[PDB]
């Protein structure tokens, strides 16, 4: 399919173990969506202070769409000094790995894979 209903687990940016996906803009996104694809990707929302606190490439997941059965439709997007790869709405999110951190929420979202 082209789109995946998932529901990823909201995490908080000091809670989490492993900041980041790899070293390059296409390791992240590559890893990203390996991740997402096996149910073991959390979500940190980005707020004053958060970014700095992870490791760069990041990957954001953006609005792609203005959502079915409540799930909004978002797209990958990385970023590296600066740059973006990648050209989407909002931001949702920066995906990081999940390793059994505790949730303090889901976000329901239709990926485009």
């Amino acid at each position: 399919k082209t789109h995946v209903q998932l529901s990823l687990p909201v995490l908080q940016v000091r809670d989490v173990l492993v900041r980041g996906f790899g070293d390059s803009v296409e390791e992240v996104l590559s890893e990203a969506r390996q991740h997402l694809k096996d149910g073991t990707c959390g979500l940190v929302e980005v707020e004053k202070g958060v970014l700095p606190q992870l490791e760069q490439p990041y990957v954001f997941i953006k609005r792609s769409d203005a959502a079915p059965h409540g799930h909004v439709m978002v797209e990958l997007v990385a970023e590296l000094e600066g740059i973006q790869y990648g050209r989407s709405g909002e931001t949702l999110g920066v995906l990081v790995p999940h390793v059994g951190e505790i949730p303090v929420a889901y976000r329901k979202v239709l990926l485009r894979k």
